C-alpha cells in the first residue's frame, strides 16, 4: 500500500534524524568510553550488576536496522548507557564522571532533537 510506504518514508527519515543525533551525542564521549559494549572476557561479573548492557556500537547496529521507532525509545537506549555506568562505577572513577559529563552534554542535544521530531511529524 501507498500508506505502509508513507509510514516507512518517515521511519527512514527519522533514522536520518537519529544518525545526527547519535553522532553528536558520541562526540561528547571524546574518551570513547561508552563506544563498545563492557566485555565480559574483562568484566565476567558484568551481567550479575547490570541486567540491560548499552553503548554506542550496539545503539548504531539497531539505528542501521531502522530499529528505533520514536526518540522515547533511542533515548531509552542513552539513558541505558549512563545509568548503567552510574551503577556498576563509583563516584571517585574517571567512569563515572564521564556518564555525568555525558549526560549533561547530551540533555542539550537530545532537547532540540524533540523539538524537531514533533516539529517535522
Amino acid at each position: 500500500s501507498m500508506e505502509q510506504v508513507a509510514m516507512e518514508l518517515r521511519l527512514t527519515e527519522l533514522t536520518r534524524l537519529l544518525r545526527s543525533v547519535l553522532d553528536q551525542l558520541q562526540d561528547k564521549d571524546p574518551a570513547r568510553i561508552f563506544a563498545q559494549p563492557v566485555s565480559l572476557k574483562e568484566v565476567p561479573d558484568y551481567l550479575d550488576h547490570i541486567k540491560h548492557p548499552m553503548d554506542f556500537a550496539t545503539m548504531r547496529k539497531r539505528l542501521e536496522a531502522q530499529g528505533y521507532k520514536n526518540l522515547h525509545e533511542f533515548e531509552e537506549d542513552f539513558d541505558l548507557i549512563i545509568d548503567n555506568c552510574m551503577k556498576y562505577n563509583a563516584r571517585d572513577t574517571v567512569f563515572y564522571r564521564a556518564a555525568v559529563r555525558l549526560r549533561d552534554q547530551g540533555g542539550v542535544v537530545l532537547r532540540q532533537a524533540r523539538r524537531e521530531v514533533d516539529s517535522i511529524g
